[PDB]
């Protein structure tokens, strides 16, 4: 039946169990032509919905916009409609100065810098992957010939104060979130990004499968610009990955 | 000079200092063109924008996304460029037996069941609006003949748990939200939405004059369906008053 | 029917259904003795009922002593015995470089430094005046020819830590408080004062009208103890507005 | 030289270091006619202050009003003008069944459910006596041939949500306090009053010796109205209590 | 009946409703023989429990390992078999310069820097002893001849950085231990340990009486080997007499 | 090499060069899984502590016992890091509250709810109590090739044994507030399993630069009321050393 948000039925995923979910709709037709017989099945608000064939399975691929509000519809939506294993992917940037551009990070864990994971579970609760989906993330980046990293990811409600930044309007940044960022680096946090906690914690708590992995396009630590090629490169790896990823899930 | 996200300069704004900020990208064509000399400025990712004119004056109309985190990036991109006073519209559900379909809410506070805030200000700090802008858009609701209620909205990282709604995936909602429907009902709280504590949090801790003004769509309290064209009416109808609403705070 | 603190019934009140609220038992025969035919009713600990006429209507006037505390059980009381609508007026001291002694404040929210609020609704409730009296203490301020500002109220339950006072006994502040003068300063914070926190969540979330109304007595940008010379004019003024207010808000 | 509520001077205490400190304004003379000399000082908004003499040494008497925050004033303010130990003396009601109205309760620890006690000590912080001050309020009371009773005490910045009194304008209590008697049963809890939080807490981490003495004017578990002479004998015996202690704190 | 942990049934125990609970398991010998007819019962994990006879009345000895979750089993599991009251003894170090090596402290309550308290009581509830255990201790530690401070202490889950030691590993201190030692110290908090705020409060709201007597050893803002074996000895002296006062 | 810790009583030359250790909760249990490995010796035992070394394919392994809870557990991590361990391996006992795990079957922790209060000591509430990979990844191979039913999941962390794991056969029969409804909330959440120690351990080590896991053999299941057998619960003892064991060998290459 149709769901509010995402303008889907249960016919239109064909038996679909597994979803891609990249934040940026504009990234969805993309990821669904790297499989095969893509098809295009609605589009509203930050939500572009296709299907394609992997190895003959039905997958769907469907876009979360940013933060974990939005994220937390689509995740859902798509549960309502059969869907139990969900595969983040993106392009993210490192706070470590061992991790390079172009390397890749699974989440082996978040920082619960969000609101929309309390919706799901208390604080203390962890927000962690899926064993098999990270399992097959890490396969996935490694034989992708990538340098990739195993580790924990801070993941904020916001992309300026959450994430330590002053060069803002204001300047100033909240009591809580003054020097989180040295904290973290200290901690061997790998990097930031804005959907993770929401997603794993309320996978984790709700019987579905799901994990994060990401290209690494720019680093908080480092001086240097990276090249466009590099840029290009990172983020046609990053949806290469997740679709290997997503073959090695399929059953 | 061109922003991260919004992919637009301060030029680009023509000295526009106010911004209507609706949710949905659709949506932001439709408000401008009600105002003169309309023009597409940017698309990215769910952030639409155009600059119009009112009386004279250059006015902006971004797209926020769903929920605070999207909405905070917008906000703080446009504020860079010059932008100090953001109207809210949307459209909601209510959750008082006396709002009816068809009524408009101007937030007077917001019941921060959101993490964004967070990133701005402690939880004691007060979702609230800049009074010239709630006063403002009272009196352009009046105008438009509408029944007009001020008061608190509950604002939720969630459409599902948050809003304690049960017809989910897992039926269950964490202990939180468990009873939480009744509870901001009893303390005449009027409406659900997903971006004011946010929005008003950020605005009145940031030297920004923020407000929000919604039409009422759906009653979480009533049985009845309401009428096609009264979804229509309520949805143009909200679209004028923040308009108007903007016309007031430009005098 | 006598409620247990306050002393008076029912009866005693005459049919009035609004209450002007000082904090000092001394300046309830002040104020009452603006309006017509003032009646003492009772005093009892920092409790000091009057009763007035004003156009013709019934009016309370109850002290509510210094805090959260004495306030929340004053404003219980009145509302059992029919009172809905609360004006409360005070001293204060402004936190902006820009506000003068003299001046008056209008709280549209207050941050929530108090014990009390929490009794009533979680930290998550906005404690937000009812926009009427909100509109008419402004109206009544504007109109006495004071300079007036709008804007948010720091409500804290202590007079000194809570308030950031270092010329104390021990010239110690808790780690909480340490630095948040500054910090509420550059939120945009306009005051300090000790009960409009917990009246105005309680009352929000209680289905009662109420709003505060305050004079500048000090500015602690650059001084911590108020002066007594500048305290009386400044608090005469006050309490003329706050009678007008009252009078705007009459059916 | 004068302080700004209180409105005397250290001259004016001539060397008290001890301060009995009860509720009401009225009890402070009645207190101070128990010892010598006993001369007014002030009497400013809640706060009416004596000095009197205690086997030969200064004593000061001075009224608190209801609440942490009034409290803390006047603990402040004393402790300027040199007074190091506080004895409070107030009325109580008894939640355990074995506590008759009559009895004497002497306070070993405070359940902080104030505000106030929070801008002095994070909330891990004992709200606890000085054992030398608690130790003399046992033997005092023991010697007026009353029943103590060593033990709890909730302290609540409200009389009523935060003592679970459903009897009230709303016939509401906050998710917070539902049920929160019977926990308080069920943890040995003797009583609710609204002042031992913030005074026990203030003066355990501010180098101040402090304690609490009550007289149990009503059992909450018994619908028996208490006898009007008891209550009389009660107020009067626990005045005669606390002056006794004080004999007994001062070398 | 026999509980999960200690390995003892009530009989065991001999109608003992008083108990003495150090830390160490090697402290448990010690403490049995200041008394009468100590007798070993059993050592499982970090409990090791003996019975004695004080003035002709049964008392166990039963140690509680380090911490508040290990604390609160052997506690809950002696309250099973019938114990009423809870002697903790110990040595500590001192946060305030006037403490001295060989006086002794008697908490007058815990700042709660523990997760076990919590499972028992909200944060609100106060880590606070029995009066009546409390001035047995008082009374016991005094007449020894020490110097005697009733006051703060600090309990905390970390012996590392929730008592703001630096000389560790990463020499890192999470942001809310940061500067708290100061603090503790101007809010006149006397000494840190690891077990009060658990054993006080799951007493306190459990219809069990509780108090924490400890000898001061080492002072964090400041000993001789013939001081300190004195003060270990006179701190289990001190205890014994304490339930000596506390017996009915 | 030459300073001896606080509370453990051993120097970095007692250790060898070991730089991993296996860290089980009862000091009866360390000789038992230094004996799995070559040249077992006694090193110290001091209060909770009972220290062995052992070598396992020629390296240095130390195994040092944790006692109950994540206090006492903080202590070992630390001076063992001081002594140059890099890498920790927490073997145990626990109780699932899942129906379709069986009293015997392994656990292998992937996460862990902070019911405790020391893992707040080392991070935030909102820092995950999470394993380094490799070692959670070693200890299902591990458990998986010793022919065990192997369960990867949430692990509920409880400062207490009683409350905080809700159970109510006790002196009071009350639990509070907090933990009351807490088990079937953790449940119908997919959380398999209550012990007391992996928080502590994880949270600090994750955020501290040092690798660890947790693998438990299930003694007791709460959805079934069945009295502990003996010889269940040492046949489940023996195999959860087995796998910890080889669990290292698995880290040492
Ligand atoms: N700097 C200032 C000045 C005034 N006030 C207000 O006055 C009363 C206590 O003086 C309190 O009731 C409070 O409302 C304050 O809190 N802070
Ligand atoms: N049942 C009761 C009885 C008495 N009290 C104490 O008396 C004052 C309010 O009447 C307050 O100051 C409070 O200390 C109370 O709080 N609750
Ligand atoms: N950035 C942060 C640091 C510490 N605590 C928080 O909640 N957040
Ligand atoms: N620095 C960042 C890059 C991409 N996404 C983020 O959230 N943060
Ligand atoms: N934080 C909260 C959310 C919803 N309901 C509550 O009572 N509290
Ligand atoms: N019920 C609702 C309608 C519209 N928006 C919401 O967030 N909730
Ligand atoms: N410094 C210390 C000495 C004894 N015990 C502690 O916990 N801390
Ligand atoms: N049920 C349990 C068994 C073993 N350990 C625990 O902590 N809990
Ligand atoms: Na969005
Ligand atoms: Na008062
Ligand atoms: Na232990």
């Amino acid at each position: 039946k149709t769901v509010f948000h995402l303008g889907v039925t249960e016919a239109d995923l064909n038996g679909a169990t597994l979803a891609i979910i990249p934040g940026d709709p504009a990234r969805v037709q993309k990821i669904a032509e790297l499989m095969d017989n893509p098809v295009f099945l609605a589009s509203h608000r930050e939500y572009t919905v296709y299907r394609a064939e992997l190895d003959g399975q039905s997958v769907v691929v469907c876009s979360t916009g940013i933060g974990g509000p939005s994220t937390s519809i689509a995740v859902e939506e798509l549960a309502q409609l059969g869907v139990r294993t969900f595969l983040r992917v993106g392009t993210t940037g490192a706070i470590q100065p061992h991790v390079n551009v172009g390397d890749m990070i699974v989440t082996t864990g978040s920082v619960r810098l969000d609101g929309a994971s309390l919706h799901f579970a208390p604080m203390e609760f962890p927000a962690v992957p899926d064993f098999d989906v990270a399992t097959a993330m890490k396969a996935a980046a490694q034989e992708s010939g990538a340098t990739v990293h195993m580790g924990v990811t801070a993941s904020s409600d916001t992309f300026y104060p959450g994430q330590e930044r002053y060069d803002t309007f204001t300047g100033r940044v909240v009591r809580r979130f003054q020097g989180s960022m040295k904290e973290w680096q200290d901690m061997g946090v790998l990097n930031f990004e804005m959907e993770s906690a929401t997603l794993l914690t309320m996978c984790a708590s709700s019987g579905l499968k799901a994990g994060c992995v990401a290209g690494v396009i720019i680093n908080r630590t480092q001086k240097e610009i990276p090249d466009h090629a590099t840029l290009k490169e990172t983020e046609a790896r990053s949806i290469k990955v997740v679709v290997e990823a997503a073959r090695k899930m399929l059953k």
